């Protein structure tokens, strides 16, 4: 019984299709997190030189929710494109309350993004504390959609043989059946350098390009189940990966916001006849 808001500003996404224009682009890689002038939300893209051209365009504070934005790769060696908040300031999860991301996007096709891809909600924490050392850095992913691959269709959702590690459990919100899985990074790139890390992915078992995801949902279904993520969220960014191919994405719509369990808002983008 958390309420879900229903302020006006929330923008539909079912209908929020509308092709945007202007976008400002970035093609090579941002070295972390980079501020987005007039918003709250940042950027981030990791474009290897060594592959072909890439590139995030974000569509700025006025339109498409303020966190919209078309990326493209051709050729990339593990493409990523983000962009929505960057917290790090020593605070877990729950500070942030009931955290939800509108979105409506288009992109390419089936097996346009390699033999790995993958489309929705991606951040980091860190919980020090941790008495398992491979526990103390998290990656995540909620995982709304991908580009399939040659194997498997784009309209099934991705499997432990795309993730790697174990499936742990699995609920239902938003429409959809996600399974919850946990794998362990062993000495693997990261935030801190390469080390041991645990990936915790929620992947909608319907894959779909709209809707509201309900983030904070993830999280405490994630912790009941021992995948804890401690107490400094380091970002909660609408992602697009592509392990390789040739493609693009382009968001008519991408709008986070948060409100307290009774439903109002605390955060909303954007902001007479």
């Amino acid at each position: 019984q958390v309420v879900k808001p229903t302020d006006e500003r929330i923008i539909d996404p079912s209908t929020a299709n509308t092709q945007l224009t202007g976008g400002v682009c970035y093609n090579t890689t941002s070295g972390g997190n980079k501020p987005l002038a007039g918003s709250p939300y940042g950027y981030e893209t990791w474009i290897d030189t060594g592959g072909g051209v890439c590139s995030l365009c974000w569509y700025g504070a006025d339109q498409g929710g303020g966190a919209a934005f078309k990326a493209t790769w051709c050729n990339p060696h593990d493409f990523l494109g983000r962009l929505g908040y960057f917290w790090n300031e020593n605070k877990p999860y729950s500070h942030y309350e009931n955290i939800y991301c509108g979105f409506n996007y288009t992109r390419s096709g089936r097996k346009t993004a390699g033999d790995y891809s993958y489309i929705g909600i991606y951040g980091w924490s860190r919980n020090p504390s941790a008495s398992n050392s491979n526990e103390r850095l998290i990656e995540y992913y909620i995982v709304e959609d991908w580009f399939g691959n040659q194997w498997q269709a784009d309209t099934s959702p991705m499997g432990i043989n795309t993730t790697g590690g174990t499936v742990m459990g699995s609920f239902t919100v938003d429409g959809s059946s996600y399974q919850i899985i946990k794998n362990t990074r062993v000495n693997q790139p990261s935030i801190e350098g390469d080390k041991t890390f645990v990936q915790y992915f929620s992947i909608r078992q319907s894959p779909r390009k709209s809707g509201t995801i309900s983030i904070t949902e993830h999280f405490k279904k994630w912790e009941k189940l021992g995948m804890k993520l401690g107490d400094n969220m380091y970002e909660c960014k609408f992602l697009i990966e592509a392990g390789a191919g040739c493609g693009f994405f382009d968001a008519r719509l991408i709008q986070f916001y948060r409100a307290d369990n009774e439903g109002n808002i605390l955060q909303i983008t954007p902001l007479h006849h």
